[PDB]
Order: structure tokens, then sequence, then C-alpha cells
């Protein structure tokens, strides 16, 4: 409605309405109180930049400076994120909505490998459509930088090196890699993505609703649930090639480039095995898709 209005609850801070003076348009403003003792949004802006807007995917960003008793982060208005759309299907796709997903988070994704960064922060709620009016409906957007790390020393211009023992993104899609505390790398981002197909084609997925003594202890338990469940198992019932995504991206080395294109033709190969249309026809098409503003 007007701008100023809150329209996004999030960990760090909160998301506001604005406007464009250039062009009427609405933006959305990242809100991160100057309190923080953990502060994320700079860092993310940063991100943002050594992005770019070219690629598609990406949302255009604006402006970044104190704002009251906030920093702020000015940048694209999108629509909602593939999580609120799976509730929006009741909670499970389609093969051919989960193959056209697929297929551009996968050069989504590679294009931000291609920029020297690990996005480290794989889930549903991180990709977002563009809004309705806007003509990018169509396209899923990759939003919040806070967590990526650059893989590829700008001086050196080296690899980062192999470690362990690290910190612990989100439990549910995270490699089992990161569950063993090793330094996350391009793989982690694709095996990542992997767990969200099978998440979106099955539903749920098995180490979901564990019950733990701690944090710590959940993490521990959904770790060894992921390694405990064969691939065979997990993509039981659905196409061979789901199993083949995994095993390949579970089978990466440290400093391996990702056959991008081996993935994506994987995936095209049975999209057009199956008959289908790449017509953009989501599940969600034809159902009332949540919208931030009318105007
Ligand atoms: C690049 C980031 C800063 N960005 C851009 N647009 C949005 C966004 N748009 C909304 C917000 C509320 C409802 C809807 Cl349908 C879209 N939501 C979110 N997050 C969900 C908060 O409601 N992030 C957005
Ligand atoms: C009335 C308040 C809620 N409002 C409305 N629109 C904006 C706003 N819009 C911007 C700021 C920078 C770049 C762009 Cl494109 C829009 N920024 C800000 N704050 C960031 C710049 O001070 N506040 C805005
Ligand atoms: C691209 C830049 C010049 N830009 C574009 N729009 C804005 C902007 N929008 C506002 C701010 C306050 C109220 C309203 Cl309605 C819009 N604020 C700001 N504030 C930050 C200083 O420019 N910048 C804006």
């Amino acid at each position: 409605m007007r701008v100023g209005k809150k329209i996004g609850c999030g960990n760090f801070g909160e998301l506001r309405l604005g406007k464009n003076l250039y062009t009427n348009e609405y933006v959305a403003i990242k809100l991160e109180p100057i309190k923080s003792r953990a502060p994320q949004l700079h860092l993310e802006y940063r991100f943002y930049k050594q992005l770019g807007s070219a690629g598609e995917g990406l949302p255009q960003v604006y402006y970044f400076g104190p704002c009251g008793k906030y920093n702020a982060m000015v940048l694209e208005l999108l629509g909602p994120s593939l999580e609120d759309l799976f509730d929006l299907c009741d909670r499970t796709f389609t093969l051919k909505t989960v193959l056209m997903i697929a297929i551009q988070l996968l050069s989504r994704m590679e294009y931000v490998h291609s920029k020297n960064l690990i996005y480290r922060d794989v889930k549903p709620e991180n990709f977002l459509i563009g809004r309705q009016g806007n003509k990018k409906e169509h396209v899923i957007h990759i939003i919040d930088f806070g967590l990526a790390k650059e893989y590829i020393d700008p001086e050196t211009k080296k690899h980062i090196p192999y470690r362990e023992h690290k910190s612990l993104g989100t439990a549910r899609y995270m490699s089992i890699n990161t569950h063993l505390g090793k330094e996350q790398s391009r793989r982690d981002d694709l095996e990542a993505l992997g767990h969200m197909f099978m998440y979106f084609l099955r539903g749920s997925l098995p180490w979901q609703g564990l019950k733990a003594d701690t944090l710590k202890e959940r993490y521990q338990k959904i770790g060894d649930t992921k390694r405990n469940t064969p691939i065979e198992a997990l993509c039981e019932n659905f196409p061979e090639e789901m199993a083949t995504y995994l095993r390949y991206v579970r089978r990466l080395d440290f400093f391996e480039k990702p056959d991008y294109e081996y993935l994506r033709t994987l995936f095209t190969d049975l999209f057009e095995k199956k008959g289908y249309t790449f017509d953009y026809a989501y599940d969600w098409v034809g159902r009332p898709i949540p919208t931030p503003v009318g105007s």
C-alpha cells in the first residue's frame, strides 16, 4: 500500500516498502539495526555488487546507507519464494515444475560461481519469482547473500584451501560434507540444490522432524540420517536422473569445477523424454499469487 509498510520480518531485521523517486516504482528496503552485534547487511551489499545486476535472476541493487536506527539496503522488489509457492501448491510440485526450477537454478548457481562466490544458504525461502506485473514472474531469482564467501582469493587467484572443524547454513538441505564440518565449496551448493529438488518432488525429506537433546544433536541426527539414507531409497519412484544428479554432486572433489552443463542436460533430456514444453507453466500458474503491492 503506502511506502513505509512492513512487508517482511527477517532473522536480522525487517523489510519495508519504498519508492524509487526516479521511476515511481516500488522497491524493497532491507533493514538491519545499527546496534546489531552480528552485522550482515553490508557484507551482503558487497557481494551483490560483486555479482552485478547483468546476469538474469539477480535483483537489482540501488543503495546502501544509514537510515535512522537502521542500516538500509535498497533493491528490486520481487514476488513470493519457492517455499511460499510450495505451500500454495499444497506441498508437492510436479516433475515438470521441479525440472523447470532445477534447470534455471543450475544456471543461476553457475553464474554465482563464475563471479568467484559460493552461496552456502540454499533453501526454498531464498529463491523468489519476479512480481506478476513486471513480466519477470517466470524468472527465479537468488537472494540473501549474507552467508556467501569468495572461494577464489582475489590476490592469488587461487581457490581457497581445504579445511575442517567448521561452524555449521540450513540443516535440512546442507551437504553431507557440510555436516562433517568441512570447508564448503562449489559442490556443496549443488548438493543442497539436489536435496531441495527431492524435497519438492517427495513433499518432504526423511531427515525432517527428528528429535534432539540440543541444536548440536539435531544437526548430528540430520547428518547421520542423510548418510544412512541411500540415494536409491531417497529417489525411489522418481526418475533415475535425480539419483544420477545426487551421485555426481556427492562425488565431486573439493577443488573440482562442476560440469553444470552435464547436470542441466541430464534434466533437459528427461524433460524432453517426458514430452514437456518449457512454457513456464509452473504448478502455481492459475493459482492466486501473493503480491507485495498493487499499483
Ligand atoms: C531481494 C529481497 C530483499 N527481496 C525483494 N523482494 C522481496 C520480497 N517481496 C515480497 C514480500 C512480501 C510478500 C511478497 Cl508476495 C513478496 N520478500 C522478501 N523476503 C520475504 C519477506 O516478506 N525479500 C525480497
Ligand atoms: C518513506 C521511506 C519508507 N522510504 C520510501 N522510499 C524509500 C527509499 N527509497 C530508495 C532509496 C534509495 C534508492 C532507491 Cl531506488 C529508493 N529509501 C529509504 N531509505 C533508504 C535511503 O535513506 N526510505 C524510503
Ligand atoms: C536513486 C536515489 C537518488 N533514490 C531514488 N529514490 C530515493 C529515495 N526515495 C524516497 C525517500 C523518502 C521518501 C520517499 Cl517517498 C522516497 N530516497 C533516497 N534516499 C537516499 C539519498 O538519495 N534515494 C533515492
